[PDB]
């Protein structure tokens, strides 16, 4: 029925509202991800992600149990998993800071700012989480869906990677590519995936490299600016500017000429290495974290 992975949920009946349909209809939709108040706790807020059972469905439960035991400073812990005949519910803590996607989008609109030290802290957090998943957890965990929407910020402004591990939660490759086009996140899919249809650690490295590039450029891969550029993609445009006469032009003008230019150019080079067309040319998560910390 349901597996409890965190002491924050005292009783299982506290999640009974998840099996009430008309109670779910009233919940706020923050993502599908609902937002509710934990009944057992004294005002703790939880985010409940709803995934559809695959038509395959037996391995996702073992994968969820594996995810429920993973704990890292830069990984979003899974509090509980509720299993219904129609769908699965993954319970996380609600992070009022939001995701990196929301923060960067609001930074574009001028309703928010994000300094370079904070971005470097976020990048180091994502590197630590990716390295723990790739090279430290006893079974190697592949994210398969790394993007700024699956990286949240806690009250320490630390990165926390989410929505990882579930191999069976993913659709087929064609459906994944089409729905990532509609969602505007195809820029994080490595080139090799169009020929291999298989998720590897190097695909997560490519996604991380696109995120690293975003953190300096200040623009998303879905930006129409790249559709009005010669390279027609964020990665190729960045790759050309890094070796151009003036690489500093790739820096977000909000972060420019504030004493962090060389550091941002270094992480741009790191992202360039993380986004090479050949996966064997890309570095592993440990090397990425070491290079990010060498600044
Ligand atoms: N633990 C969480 N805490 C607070 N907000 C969250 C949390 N998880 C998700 N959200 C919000 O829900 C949005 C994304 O939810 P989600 O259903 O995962 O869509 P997605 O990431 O774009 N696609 P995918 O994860 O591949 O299915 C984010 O922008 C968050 O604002
Ligand atoms: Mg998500």
């Amino acid at each position: 029925h349901m597996s409890i992975f965190s002491p924050l949920i005292k009783k299982a009946e506290d999640l009974a509202f998840l099996e009430n349909e008309e109670a779910l209809a009233s919940l706020e939709i923050i993502g599908e991800v609902f937002k509710a108040e934990l009944p057992g706790s004294n005002g703790k807020i939880i985010a409940v992600k709803k995934v559809i059972q695959p038509p395959d469905e037996r391995q996702i439960r073992s994968e969820i149990n594996t995810v429920g035991h993973i704990r890292h400073r830069n990984l979003l812990p899974l509090l509980a998993h509720v299993s219904r005949p129609e769908c699965h519910y993954l319970v996380y803590e609600y992070m009022e800071k939001g995701s990196l996607q929301d923060i960067l989008t609001d930074v574009q609109a001028g309703n928010q700012e994000l300094m370079w030290p904070a971005r470097h802290k976020i990048a180091l957090g994502i590197a630590a989480g990716l390295e723990y998943l790739h090279m430290d957890h006893n079974p190697r965990i592949i994210h398969r869906d790394l993007k700024p929407a699956n990286v949240l910020l806690d009250d320490d402004m630390e990165a926390r990677i989410s929505d990882f591990g579930l191999a069976k939660a993913m659709p087929d490759a064609v459906t994944h590519i089409t729905t990532s086009h509609v969602a505007g996140t195809v820029g994080y899919i490595a080139p090799e995936f169009y020929q291999t249809h298989k998720f590897t650690d190097k695909c997560d490295i490519y996604s991380f490299g696109v995120i690293l590039g975003i953190l300096v450029i200040g623009k998303l891969p879905s930006d129409e600016f790249f559709q009005h550029t010669d390279e027609m993609s964020l990665i190729k445009w960045m790759r050309n500017i890094i070796t151009s006469e003036n690489p500093s032009l790739a820096i977000d003008p909000k972060l420019m000429d504030q004493g962090f230019d060389e550091q941002m150019l270094l992480v741009l080079k790191i992202a360039c290495y993380c986004t090479l067309d050949d996966p064997k040319q890309r570095p592993n998560s440990k090397d990425v974290r070491t290079m990010l910390s060498q600044i």
